[PDB]
Formats: C-alpha cells, structure tokens, sequence
C-alpha cells in the first residue's frame, strides 16, 4: 500500500477541453498515492520532517497523522490549439504531470 | 477541514534525543493537514495537476483521490550537541519546520 505514483490519463475530451486543442487528446498525468509510515524506504523519499512526524505519529496518533504521499517533482505540457481570432497557438502548462510521489 | 498549516512541538525528550543534544529542547515542527477540495482556494496553494486531479475526482471518485495537503516549503534547523569526544557541536538539520502546505 506504500506510496508511489500510480497511472492516469487526461481525455481533454472528459475535461470538457475537447474543443480548442488541437492536440494532443489526451495525458499522461499520473498521480501519487499510498501510505507513509515506516519502512521510510529511501526510494519513497520523505524529508526529515516526514520522518519526525512519521515517528510523533507512532508514539501519539491523536497527536498526528502520517505525512501524506504527495507528487515531489513536476513536469509541464505543450498543448496546440485554436484561440479566438482562429490562430492555431501552442502553450505550455506546468506542473501538469507527476514524476515523482514520495512522503513529505 | 480545509488544508493549512497547524501547530507541533516536538520536545527532544519525547524523541529520546533527550541526551546529547544542548540546545534547544524542543522546536516548532508543524505539520500540514486539511483537505482538498474546491474551493481550491489560491492561499491554498494548488497545482495545475492539482486541480485536474481535484477535479477528474469529482467526476469519478472511484478513478483518483482528492490530492493530499502536503508541506509546500521546509526550513532547517540548528541543534547544539555533544559529539562523541565530548566536542560541543553546531548542526543544521535541514527540513525540519514546515513553513507551508498547500494541495499538491
């Protein structure tokens, strides 16, 4: 259940952007998830504050939840598509997929 | 519920580095939590993947999780202890404090 990043596709055509992008359809968006608890196996990487906060946790669970499995490292896409005017543009998002998850 | 930043005081004795460690006690650690979920509220700090993935949610639990609230930025901190040896040390540990969350 350790936390890693998991697979999932964007269908501009589910996100209601069907319209304007000429491509491409769809992503790769991918997202993290599972738990943060001890192991810490370091190719899960948590920061120190993960580990603290991992460890208060086990001592006192009311006190604190594990830290939460989140994406550590983005990466940004190029859409094509159609503004107003009909001139055919290419943007760039950031932060749009995941690279890496890990405890933080 | 929604995610922020809360307050937690770790007191080295709790975490049995009652022994070497000079200065401080204890420090101001924080810890994130809260939810996310629309309004994703700007001082709420959201990606971009954030919002796809706050959003293909909405349509589709069962498909992918609300993001987590995770720290945003860490801050080290410095510890006085006695080495081995009996030298008085200066350390910094770094990402210790967290200085914010956000929905990542």
């Amino acid at each position: 259940q350790a936390c890693k990043k998991h697979e999932l596709y964007v269908s501009f055509r589910d996100l209601g952007w069907q319209d304007w992008i000429i491509a491409p359809e769809g992503y790769a968006a991918y997202y993290c998830e599972g738990e943060c608890a001890f192991p810490l196996n370091s190719y899960m990487n948590a920061t120190n504050h993960a580990i603290v906060q991992t460890l208060v946790h086990f001592i006192n669970p009311e006190t604190v939840p594990k830290p939460c499995c989140a994406p550590t490292q983005l990466n940004a896409i190029s859409v094509l598509y159609f503004d107003d005017s009909s001139n055919v543009i290419l943007k760039k998002y950031r932060n749009m997929v995941v690279r890496a998850c890990g405890c933080h």
